[PDB]
């Protein structure tokens, strides 16, 4: 299936961009977003990790409490091969379910790491999500709660601005009017839908 590959580094907003395309109707597959849901509240994975660690790992919501379980990671690194163990299953399944469940022309996958980890061949095109860097360190900072030099820090673990816009077949960039970026989102799904079926002739 054709497949379209959205990466951008840290506090570009690809979700927000993602979420257009699948407003019209694109599958958009996204591990992060996959990952929450085999440990949403009631899940058999959720029950695993509450029955090990405690019901501590649950919220009065019935939600995973992360940052218990994040605790109880930093303390037990042991307990992150149990947790990879129980999970990873789960994602690949999922993630296998929702492809072979897809009726769309093209599916959009969400890839963090596309650059970083040298992908950027798998997918039949690349669409970067890009903004300036003080717009990634002021949107990190407000979602994630961290300083700007923490921030920062995670910038330089992550592929360059300039990597990531090289390996690019498009560019969008999440900045101004919501309304134009939506547009540009539907320019793009059409030249998305025309290389599909270019490609399956
Ligand atoms: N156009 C925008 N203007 C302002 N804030 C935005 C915009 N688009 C997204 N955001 C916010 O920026 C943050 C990052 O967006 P999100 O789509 O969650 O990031 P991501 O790039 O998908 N993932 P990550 O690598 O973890 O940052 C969220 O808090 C969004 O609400």
């Amino acid at each position: 299936t054709y497949t379209v590959a959205l990466t951008g580094g840290i506090g570009s907003g690809k979700s927000t961009v993602a979420d257009e395309f699948a407003h019209l109707g694109v599958t958009v597959i996204d591990a992060d977003i996959i990952a929450r849901q085999v440990v949403e509240p009631g899940t058999p994975a959720l029950l695993a990790i509450a029955e090990r660690f405690g019901p501590q790992m649950i919220n009065d919501d019935g939600s995973l409490n992360r940052r218990r379980l994040r605790e109880r990671i930093f303390a037990h690194s042991e307990d992150k091969a149990w947790l990879n163990a129980l999970l990873h299953p789960l994602i690949q399944q999922e993630t296998r379910r929702q492809m072979q469940a897809s009726t769309s022309p093209y599916l959009l996958w969400v890839v963090p790491l596309l650059v970083e980890n040298r992908l950027t061949d798998k997918a039949d095109r690349i669409l970067v999500v890009d903004v300036p860097k003080e717009t990634q360190i002021e949107r990190t900072i407000r979602r994630d709660g961290v300083s700007r030099e923490h921030a920062e820090h995670i910038l330089a673990a992550q592929a360059t601005r300039e990597q990531r816009l090289a390996a690019a077949d498009d560019v969008i960039e999440n900045m101004g009017s919501a309304d134009a970026v939506a547009s540009h989102v539907a320019r793009l799904h059409d030249k998305y839908l025309m290389l599909a079926s270019q490609a399956a002739s």
